[PDB]
């Protein structure tokens, strides 16, 4: 915690989108100075906790300097918070569009959104977590599954919103004032 | 090559699902030139092919057992997901159960599907490749019918029968299914020796 200070953090992930909105959902004056490196780490199945962990542990590996991954995951309540840590390949296959459809036989349309960044140097977790329901696609396709998730309390989606807004609200942002928060 | 390295030697067939590995010993008779002993062990199970899930699932394997290993990962696939939930199965039978796993495509026109076994062997030494074994029977994903003994049975029909993995006799499923598909490829391996 406070060994971490005023040092550089590799932060590893290949997602483009996410690594922009991060930078942006904090700044000066967040302690340490991060730094992207691109690198397609491999994910194992099971709980985000789990996958997070072992996530962090892989990073550690390849980077062994202090290290930073982080995990999202799209989970259907309908779907027992399926399809959940899998979400990057039901996008790949289905789109957001489709990902509405898979609720088609189901009443209950809501769901969550849950954002897990793991750090390391005993393995430690920030979790950031946002309700709502799951839609036809409304909004621009840049992002993922922005277009089909609407969150509690807002008549528009994430792909909607300007980005300003969702930085505010957003399941990466509960998760990212538990980082900030942890440092002071 | 290996086949002649393994041909009546021990093998560890190591998996945590008993109804499988049931099924595995009723398939391969008193006609298999190798000897299998079960040990339960509950293997992690990276995201990604099938082929590289169960080459790694192999390898954790190799690590914990340190004998000749034969491991195995069974996929259900709907072409109307793109072969989805596929590697994933357990969790949404987990989750979802076979009414849900139908419920699933309820939006979807398409409701064919198939079921792929894949067999992942190697011999200890962790250096050398492991050796894989496919079968793939196809079916369709229906409203279940039969009986919750064994997974997602209930809800899956195979071409060419009109009853469920669930509805048929044991030894009915044993002659056509994914399962025995596979080890055909693994009985094909050896027995082509003497
Ligand atoms: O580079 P890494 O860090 O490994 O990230 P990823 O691309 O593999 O992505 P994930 O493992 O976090 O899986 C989440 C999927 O959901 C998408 N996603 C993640 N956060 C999102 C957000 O806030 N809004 C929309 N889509 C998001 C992203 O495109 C992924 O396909
Ligand atoms: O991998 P191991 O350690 O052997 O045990 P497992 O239960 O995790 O096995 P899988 O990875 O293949 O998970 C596939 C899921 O589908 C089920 N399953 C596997 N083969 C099946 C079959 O032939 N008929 C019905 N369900 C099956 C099984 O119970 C799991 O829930
Ligand atoms: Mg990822
Ligand atoms: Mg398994």
């Amino acid at each position: 915690a406070a060994s971490l200070v005023g040092k550089k953090i590799v932060f590893v992930t290949g997602n483009a989108k996410k690594l922009e909105e991060v930078v942006q959902i904090l700044g000066d004056k967040f302690p340490c100075t991060l730094v992207a490196q691109k690198i397609d780490l491999p994910e194992y199945q099971g709980e985000p906790d789990e996958i997070s962990i072992q996530k962090c542990q892989e990073a550690v590996r390849q980077v062994q300097g202090p290290v930073l991954v982080e995990d999202t995951c799209l989970c259907f309540n309908a779907l027992g918070g399926l399809p959940g840590p899998y979400i990057k390949w039901f996008l790949e296959k289905l789109k957001p569009e489709g990902l509405h459809q898979l609720l088609a036989g189901f009443e209950d349309k809501s769901a969550y959104a849950l954002c897990t960044f793991a750090l390391s140097t005993p393995v430690r977790l920030f979790r950031g977590r946002t309700s709502g329901r799951i839609v036809a696609p409304r909004g621009c396709q840049d992002f993922g599954w922005d277009p089909c998730f609407q969150p509690d309390g807002y008549e528009q989606t994430y792909a909607e919103m300007p980005k300003a807004e969702k930085n505010a609200v957003s399941h990466r942002f509960r998760a990212l004032l538990e980082l900030q928060e942890y440092f002071g």
